[PDB]
């Protein structure tokens, strides 16, 4: 056969080779000897320009002007602005296509069968805390209109030599606060406990329930990061009821509509956008099982198998997941009735799987992360379980980038 | 560099040391990972040095490392090999070579259980028939009534100058899947292929759902032959559900032994084709897996629809739920019949133990984070959290082509 990666789809029986992989500049954590795919993280002119060649190629690839008098002419224009400032800047155009390919190239996302559908908002013209803050709620009232959500990244100016970053320091633009409490437990949600007081520090005067929305923690370049508090009218949350555990309300349990990862580099053509936060909307497994089953997030399953009256007193009874699965469905039904964008994981696996067979056209492959892909419950209930999966890094992409503080 | 390994729930760090230890080449390259393939894509001197290397392995597991013994043993295996290209194991060997396999074995939630295995030295097998005697022996040992217990019965190495001893079957205990006209498949669709060969080796097939297959087992260079397993030593268990009472009346069963049987044993540098194993089952595999995977017995629909269920839209969950009351009934019917099961929780928080007994036994545990994390519920489980590096250990279980 080809020496390409063959990949196959067990259910279907169906094979394809990877190509695309031939196209990544940047080496994962893997080796022959062992593979670390299950890992979350991982551990210049010269450099800059090459990156931004192949990017400027990419984009004339993607409008169909590969070698032509622009090409050229951008290309060299590139060279020649690196060549003066040791940096360069994208056209508002190239901007947009780069946002979009790293969405299409994030290994982790279940959701780019959207990704030719993003709202970018070009904020690179923003110069304070407070502008970063307008465009941050611009973005959140585009983004959630009112329920029907709409994907958007908002991309504010890129690292500059010399100059410090732009940051969000939350790695959401709406999370909940974790309130470490006497007893060493956490009122709230545990992921957030470092950031939460660090807004206090910072001056917020906190509250103390268990789903008080974060304000911002901003930081304008050399600055020392400033708090925005949300105005809670821009933050959409969805009370969590049962189609038919009438209790369940009783939890008084809710989430927010908007996911938007606002800590994460977008990296396009070797330039670094360091604050970038991107919003789609969420798939209901991110909340009914991360978010609300996680043991060391809101870990929920014990109170609401109680309330179902499971045995939670051995592992055979499925207590467990008797109750995540009513918290998942729960959630469905609540942001369904609520008219609030939400996929389920059966509905985001099978697009998932059409967008694979719509890359493996466009491009030969798609790079794909199987350990993320696959939902947390329900995991060979969904056809991406039996797809195998090569992940390597394409750019532009989103990347980790380590806490501001 | 060694791989920094975290577990996100509990926040604690291991670092894997033990993976320097792999000789063999995975999947993965920098460039790209490919983790979650299923199979791999595709003299002397190297045995010498696998051998020397596992016979070091064994004594220093018996601590009598750098001894006398072991110089005698080191000077055996070389002179063998010398003169004849290859080398015998001793049972003492192999039957630490077997445990260790196991222990190494990337895939197996349940090794915790690595060290209480059975060992069946079938090495002097000369026939298709001694054979199935000794498969019939192992499913006997190991399926105990119901109170099953680990065993590996291993069949003659492979040699150079001939055909392999091979069980044709991947499981010593599977159902037939037919073919119908209508391109459907009465019973299991895995094993469409073998269950035709079966016939066509002149097996009258059964038109069951649940029909156990003969063994098709083949001595070297010899046609394979077929031998039907005396259905007392099949143990099975119909599957009812604890509150569902129409459950029962699906007419569901499993076999309480899962033996996989077309695996290749490989133990300082010898292969061993033919080396059928068996542990007990975790539910998952059988709930989930067996009997819910769409290109397998594919019964959540009915399932389903026999809960009443929405089966109309993913958002209802359906699939999700009647999953769960089919793992349900896979764990409360094996309870019932008194066949050892272990259920997801239970064998995954055992693997987390294994995990930290092998941090401290030897640095580290080859892992396949894909296989180890059950099919549903995966996050529910604390192997979700956990971080694990994946690399290939000798001795080891490989897979191997089927043999026509
Ligand atoms: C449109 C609806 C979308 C859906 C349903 C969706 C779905 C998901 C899900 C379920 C994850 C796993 C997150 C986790 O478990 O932590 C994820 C991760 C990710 N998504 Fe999306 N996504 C969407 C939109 C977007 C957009 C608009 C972007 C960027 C422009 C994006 C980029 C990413 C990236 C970079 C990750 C990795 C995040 C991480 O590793 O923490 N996604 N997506
Ligand atoms: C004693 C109880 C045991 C339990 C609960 C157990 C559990 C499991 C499970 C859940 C898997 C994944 C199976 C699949 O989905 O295909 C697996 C695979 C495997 N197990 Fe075990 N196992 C047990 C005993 C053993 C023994 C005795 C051996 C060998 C001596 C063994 C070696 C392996 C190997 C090599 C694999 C990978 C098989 C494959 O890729 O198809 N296990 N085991
Ligand atoms: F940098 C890191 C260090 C440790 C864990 C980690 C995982 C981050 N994942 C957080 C949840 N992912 C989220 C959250 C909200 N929204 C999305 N989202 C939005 C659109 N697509 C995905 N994804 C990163
Ligand atoms: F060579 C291959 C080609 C395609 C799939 C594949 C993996 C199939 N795995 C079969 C199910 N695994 C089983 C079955 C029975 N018994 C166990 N088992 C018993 C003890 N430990 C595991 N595991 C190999
Ligand atoms: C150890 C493991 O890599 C880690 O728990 C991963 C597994 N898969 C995941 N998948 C998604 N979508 N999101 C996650 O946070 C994780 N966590
Ligand atoms: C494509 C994917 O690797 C394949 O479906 C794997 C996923 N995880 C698995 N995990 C186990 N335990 N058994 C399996 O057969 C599989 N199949
Ligand atoms: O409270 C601090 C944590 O939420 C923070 O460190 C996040 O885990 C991080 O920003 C995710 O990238
Ligand atoms: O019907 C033949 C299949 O069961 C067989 O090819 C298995 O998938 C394979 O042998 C597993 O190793
Ligand atoms: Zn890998």
């Amino acid at each position: 056969g080809p020496k390409f990666p063959r990949v196959k789809n067990w259910e279907l029986g169906s094979i394809t080779y990877d190509t695309l992989c031939a196209q990544s500049q940047q080496d994962g954590p893997c080796t022959p000897r062992r593979c670390l795919g299950s890992l979350v993280l991982p551990r210049p002119a010269e450099q800059l320009l090459s990156q931004a060649r192949d990017f400027i190629n990419q984009y004339y690839s993607s409008i169909k002007r590969s070698g032509s008098q622009a090409h050229e002419e951008r290309l060299q224009e590139v060279e020649a602005e690196v060549a003066s400032t040791g940096t360069y800047h994208l056209r508002e155009s190239e901007l947009v296509f780069g946002a979009k390919q790293a969405w299409r190239n994030a290994p982790r996302c279940v959701g780019r069968i959207q990704w030719g559908k993003l709202q970018v908002f070009d904020a690179r013209d923003c110069s304070s805390a407070q502008e970063m803050f307008t465009y941050i709620c611009n973005h959140i009232k585009y983004a959630t209109n009112r329920g029907n959500l709409r994907s958007a990244i908002t991309v504010f100016p890129q690292r500059a030599p010399g100059r410090g970053d732009f940051r969000i320091w939350n790695s959401q633009l709406v999370r909940y606060a974790g309130y470490r409490q006497q007893d060493g437990s956490v009122r709230g949600d545990p992921a957030n406990v470092e950031i939460t007081e660090l807004c206090i520090q910072h001056g917020w005067t906190p509250g103390n329930g268990r789903f008080d929305v974060l304000p911002l923690l901003l930081q304008a370049p050399d600055e020392a990061p400033e708090l925005f508090v949300l105005p809670p009218e821009l933050v959409l949350e969805v009370p969590l009821e049962h189609p038919t555990l009438e209790w369940f309300a009783a939890l008084g349990l809710r989430w927010y509509a908007l996911p938007a990862v606002s800590n994460m580099l977008l990296e396009i053509g070797g330039l670094e956008f360091s604050a970038a936060p991107f919003s789609g909307w969420y798939m209901s497994t991110e909340i009914g099982t991360r978010n609300l089953c996680d043991p060391h997030r809101y870990n929920i399953l014990e109170d609401v198998a109680v309330c179902m009256d499971l045995d939670t007193r051995t592992t055979s009874s499925l207590w467990k997941d008797k109750a995540a699965v009513e918290i998942n469905l729960a959630v469905l039904h609540s942001f369904q009735l609520a008219k609030v964008t939400i996929v389920d994981h059966h509905a985001a696996t099978v697009s998932f799987m059409k967008h694979l067979d719509n890359e493996q056209k466009a491009r030969g492959g798609c790079p794909a992360d199987w350990a993320w892909i696959v939902p947390p419950i329900s995991g060979s209930l969904t056809p991406v379980f039996h797809q195998e999966m090569v992940n390597y890094i394409l750019s532009p992409a989103f990347r980790y980038q380590p806490d501001p503080w």
